[PDB]
Parts: C-alpha cells; sequence; structure tokens
C-alpha cells in the first residue's frame, strides 16, 4: 500500500501560495515508471477530460501528499507570455473547454475560486486541464469579480466573470481592469468600465459584455439554463460540444 518512498523525486517543478509542487516517478507496480505530479500539502477527486485527475492520496505525517496527472505541455500563462495574445480560433477553443470543466465542477458544488491562465495546463496533445480546485467555501485582484471585491458573496457566477476575465486577456494580452496598486483595481472592477478593443470580433464583444455584468443576476451564466446560455451564445457557434467533450477537435496548439 501507499508511501512517499513509491516516488522518487526528479525535480521541483515549483511552488504555490498553497504547498510545493515536485515532478516524481513512481517505483512501486503496476504503474512503475509512471511520470505524476506530486503536491505536498476541499473535494480533490474529480473525474471529467478537462480536469487534472488525482491517482493517489496518502498522508505522510505533517503533510498530505496528493499524486496527480503530470501535464507537460505548460501552462496558459506561460504561453501568453510568450505569444502576448491568442487568435480567437485558439481562444475559443480553450475556452469551450474550460467551460465543460468549469460547468462540471460547478454541477459538483465547486467554485473555481483561483480560476486565471495559470491554473490552466495543457497535456502533451494540447487540450487543457483545469487544476488548483475544490473549494466549497472559502487571491489574484485582477481576476476578483465585483461582488468578491465587494465581499457580497461569491457563488458559480463569480467563476463566470473571473472565466471573461480570462478571455480578455487572452484574446487582448491585457487585463480588462487594472490600476496601480491591488486598491485602484478592486475600484475599476467595481466600477465595471469596460472600453472593447475594436480589432474583437463582434461575437467576441458580445460574449465580453454579457459575462462583465457587475450584478451576478445579470451576468451571463446565472440560471435558467445555466452554463448552457453561455455554451449555446453565438461566439460559440462552431463548437460541437461533443465531440469536444470526446477530445475529438484538434487543438490549435500542439507540444
Ligand atoms: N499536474 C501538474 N503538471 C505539470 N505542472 C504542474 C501541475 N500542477 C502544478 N504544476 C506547475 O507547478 C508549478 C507551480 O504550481 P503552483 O500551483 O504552485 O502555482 P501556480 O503557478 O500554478 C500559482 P497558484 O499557487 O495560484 O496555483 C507551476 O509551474 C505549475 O505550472
Ligand atoms: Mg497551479
Amino acid at each position: 500500500k501507499a508511501d512517499p518512498s513509491h516516488f522518487e523525486l526528479l525535480k521541483v517543478l515549483g511552488q504555490g501560495s498553497f504547498g510545493k509542487v515536485f515532478l516524481v516517478r513512481k517505483v512501486t507496480r503496476p504503474d512503475s515508471g509512471h511520470l505524476y505530479a506530486m503536491k505536498v500539502l476541499i473535494l480533490a477527486d474529480v473525474n471529467h477530460p478537462f480536469v487534472v485527475k488525482l491517482h493517489y492520496a496518502f498522508q505522510t505525517e505533517g503533510k498530505l501528499y496528493l499524486i496527480l496527472d503530470f501535464l507537460r505541455g505548460g501552462d496558459l500563462f506561460t504561453r501568453l507570455s510568450k505569444e502576448v495574445m491568442f487568435t480567437e480560433e485558439d481562444v475559443k477553443f480553450y475556452l469551450a473547454e474550460l467551460a465543460l470543466g468549469l460547468d462540471h465542477l460547478h454541477s459538483l458544488g465547486i467554485i473555481y475560486r483561483d480560476l486565471k491562465p495559470e491554473n490552466i495546463l495543457l497535456d502533451e496533445e494540447g487540450h487543457i486541464k483545469l487544476t488548483d480546485f475544490g473549494l466549497s467555501k472559502e487571491g489574484t485582484v485582477e481576476y476578483m469579480a465585483p461582488e468578491v471585491v465587494n465581499r457580497q458573496g461569491h457563488s458559480h457566477s463569480a467563476d463566470w466573470w473571473s472565466y471573461g476575465v480570462l478571455m480578455f486577456e487572452m484574446l487582448t494580452g491585457s487585463l480588462p481592469f487594472q490600476g496601480k496598486d491591488r486598491k485602484e483595481t478592486m475600484t475599476l472592477i467595481l466600477k465595471a468600465k469596460l472600453g472593447m478593443p475594436q480589432f474583437l470580433s463582434t461575437e467576441a464583444q458580445s460574449l465580453l459584455r454579457a459575462l462583465f455584468k457587475r450584478n451576478p443576476a445579470n451576468r451571463l451564466g446565472s440560471g435558467p439554463d445555466g452554463a448552457e446560455e453561455i455554451k449555446r451564445h453565438v461566439f460559440y457557434s462552431t463548437i460541437d460540444w461533443n465531440k469536444l467533450y470526446r477530445r475529438e477537435i484538434k487543438p490549435p496548439f500542439k507540444p
């Protein structure tokens, strides 16, 4: 049965505001030799095509180990940093898959508080995998929804706002609301004052305005059909969700 000695450390992939992550290799059968991402430290075991998979979970005194998929494709922030902005084609694909994974987490009563390009990883194929979720009861200020800035609540709706921020950042290379310091940024989010860059298609602009509604109740995704509201938006017209789910759609970018 399970034990940290069953995994040899290869490299310290990194560390966040909630632990450290290592690239490990299991030395015990039946998956001996297999590479995994080990995190050392709230529902953590989710099964979905676009949500990172938890393979093992054990507690070594003082800390809890989490063995997850090792995603080789890096993160969206890193790729954004290099490309400075994605084409709408690429954005539509990444956001479509994120929509499915996000809606699924929601069904499980999970709020994706830390939604941002940094937490969206790509596998060797190019399909995304959401990571660092699991919070049911609760960061990067630029991605905070207005009801969250004003501590007026934090529901599934807040995730759709953040989803809109991610779309804007991937399409323009810039954040929609940002000031000189955290305080100015929070104040800018509250006004929900937004200039639409002119190179954005009318479909993209429409989806963005629907997502950036100050009131969580009028924001796209706030029922009745919930997530279906967004999946049925004209921006995703050319998207076949069935095949997307089956990872049938060929990703724009490959690593
Ligand atoms: N399953 C996985 N496969 C490959 N890399 C992973 C991974 N889980 C995390 N990482 C990577 O590990 C390093 C740090 O992850 P980490 O979760 O601590 O911070 P982050 O950059 O993702 C900020 P945050 O703390 O907000 O999540 C990052 O380079 C991240 O891309
Ligand atoms: Mg992460």
